[PDB]
């Protein structure tokens, strides 16, 4: 113990698997292959029947940008509501004005929607002009939590902006490196930032049970509709004797 | 008249969609990936901007349509929480390993989608046996089948759609979907008699964002873009469906 | 019977498959991915001692647009006296002006120095302001043959105006229809237009042969398929053309 | 040498924008999309006429695997003896077997051919099984130079590896880091590795000039339309790089 491991998952399966090999907590994600959207009401329900482990929700009306027009600020509030009813233990958002500057109003309203529960701002953080000021907007505001990688493709790669952001915070706001960070990865991002928390995704592909295939037919949007994306039990336990090792 | 059918993915196109003249959405989450369960909020202010039927999609991924134990779980929460919060209908898809639709789980899923109508998606598109398959929905008490006619598109699916239609009889409303545009729209109609139709018409905006960073992936093409569904392109295609009397 | 089948390939491996399997022409095509791009010289020699049908070569400098810059110019050219060289039967290239229209000025310029061989304009005629004018203009400068999916996402979507491009052409330059054709949906392309020349790509995935695999490395999908012209499949093409 | 940069290019424009930016080398490449395809003969013509710096040649037929068959080894062979005859510097392809081990009878027959000219073995290398052996079979082999990830998706993500790679290497052959080399990640790598050599890309993307415009038209894969834009390699983001080497020592 010391660090704590986030997960964002989609499914039952996986925050079961999350649990099962060391996760602390569970972010619950929609449609993770755009960066993760809000979640079902009904996956949250069984989730919270399944598990024991914090299950934070995510708040994203659609993939994109975060500048978010009235319509789905309304969608945004009453996913938060609906969250909060059926468990939720804590929420993540973010949202950003045309400038690059986090949208202080907006985050003010959200936050008074959330609140009790903890709220996480999320890699809409990535996408800011001034990331040390937004930094600064953020904890006034009161977020628990930032989740980034630096303003860069990758935690590895925008380690050295975590590393100042984390300095910057002073324990008053948990900077939370995320965005690639793997097996390979865990113990630089660590030694190289001084965070006490992280998020990371910990999956693996399996191939789907069906034994007829129609290759014809594509249902998405431009791999295979026969693979699966899962959280992977031995890869999270890696992960968590990663970060025991170091202590 | 024809029907035109749209999925939809936020209060916007919704309206969108509305005002071009469809007759449903059906509200989607992951587009992307065909289509998967929508929030609860979208839902409730969807509901409050439109007066047209709005079904619900019930999907807990993307990937195939064999669901294990714990996904048919979170799909009869859904449908509990979809009714209670407004849906005027349910679409869905269950196939077993064969290729064969699902009667047991269709059946279970069925009684507490009732009485909302149900429409089996393109799950059927994946079948073995799609004259079967029809025949074994058509038992079910489903009321539409979306299909491509177990290929690519609706237009490359058309003469197996065309068979379908024929052997409903009317008895279930057999609807081409799958990449119908407004360039293709009269043949898929002329060619298989169909009454209602399901396409997605949208088309790709710019963020209105200024400052920009491309260094990130959220993730995927963009960070950048929206797809909205077009009022201008929505509406057309009602103009071909009202020539094609 | 009466119809000639073109096969986009890569490798000799395909080139072969496709001659084994009925086609009569073949493009060498590099970089299926984006299109076809212009083949290395290497390919062209190995195919060239490998295959009986005439083998067309693909003049792209690039994915993307057809509006070529000088340096891509005179890539091109320079690449059109080695595809001759190396022994192409045939050239393929377009080339478009900002508005949409045939660049007649670039295609007069490249067409002389193919000469004498038979010269294809290709996919960027589906990007075209107007297709009708279009089809004039390349029949007024000689291109033998044009490939085309009636300005669509695919030949069957874009089969009305296809149609409408054989009747305007008369016969007088080949209108070849193109864009995702399979054996599924050949017949109706071919009955529904009139066409007598059409192009397709038969391939299929194999797994590649590695036994083992580091899935974290990329190369500029996946790293372990193989896309590879199927013998199988382009005989199938060929008994639905026989039969029609 | 004292920070060698060299870029990988498509074209005569992005060729002559290396130059320009201070490249010292240039890898020509077909197909970057897929990694990097063996060129059309007549860039490399035109490339030859249009720049002073050494132009290096990728040899290799297809993306995938480096699981050559037969057929494939006999163009590839046939695109060394033709890059040579017209003008290349340098070559760079790399082969393995199904074990993820380098194919030292294969290696020594391409190598056969290139010679005299300099070799590359390029990024099969990070498909390889045991990447030490695997660096000291080319160092037996005679290439001169390797690029690699370490193993990893990307060059940082690998750094640790590419500097294991360069001790045991004691400057016998060229350890060139590739993956993802950027001017906000050079700096990290070139001191964490030791490295002399790198291999960036430098690129950025323009719209096409295209004024009229079809979306519902896809040359090529799956409907992964574009359409009209185009990767050159850029001037500045070339000279920013090297003003960062230059700065480091």
């Amino acid at each position: 113990n010391g660090f704590l491991m986030e997960v964002c998952v989609d499914s039952v399966e996986s925050a079961v698997n999350a649990e099962r090999g060391g996760a602390d907590r569970i972010e619950l994600c929609s449609g993770l292959s755009e960066g993760g959207t809000t979640p079902s009401m009904g996956v949250l329900q069984v989730v919270k029947q399944s598990v024991q482990i914090p299950v934070f929700v995510m708040i994203r009306p659609r993939g994109g940008d975060f500048l978010y027009s009235d319509r789905e600020i309304e969608v945004m509030k009453a996913d938060i509501r609906l969250a909060k009813l059926y468990g939720a233990d804590g929420l993540v958002f973010g949202a950003l004005t045309e400038d690059g500057h986090i949208d202080k109003e907006l985050c003010m309203s959200l936050m008074a929607i959330c609140r009790p529960l903890p709220v996480t701002f999320h890699r809409a953080f990535d996408m800011v002009h001034d990331p040390m000021a937004a930094l600064e907007t953020l904890l006034t505001l009161g977020f628990e939590r930032v989740l980034t990688s630096g303003c860069d493709s990758s935690a590895l790669e925008g380690l050295p902006l975590i590393k100042r952001l984390i300095e910057q915070a002073k324990g008053r706001i948990v900077v939370m490196p995320g965005g690639g960070i793997t097996d390979r990865n865990l113990q630089r991002i660590l030694e190289g930032s001084g965070a006490t928390e992280f998020h990371c995704s910990a999956r693996s592909t399996r191939d789907s049970g069906m034994k007829f295939r129609n290759s014809s037919v594509a249902m998405g949007a431009s791999c295979s509709e026969y693979s699966l994306k899962v959280t992977d039990v031995t890869k999270v336990r890696t992960l968590n004797a990663i970060a025991k090792n170091i202590l």
